[PDB]
């Protein structure tokens, strides 16, 4: 859970049912969230395996 591990969820504006994974901070695992489409952040994957083995790690 390094640097990109700290800003919360952040679906923005827009609202493309485009859906994808983070890192939950709240309890130190990744999950599953809604992306609009335009300005994302850090907290950000594709696949949990993505998130666990980038951000989580540990």
């Amino acid at each position: 859970r390094p640097d990109f591990c700290l800003e919360p969820p952040y679906t923005g504006p827009c609202k493309a049912r485009i859906i994808r994974y983070f890192y939950n901070a709240k309890a130190g695992l990744c999950q599953t969230f809604v992306y609009g489409g335009c300005r994302a952040k850090r907290n950000n994957f594709k696949s949990a395996e993505d998130c666990m083995r980038t951000c989580g790690g540990a």
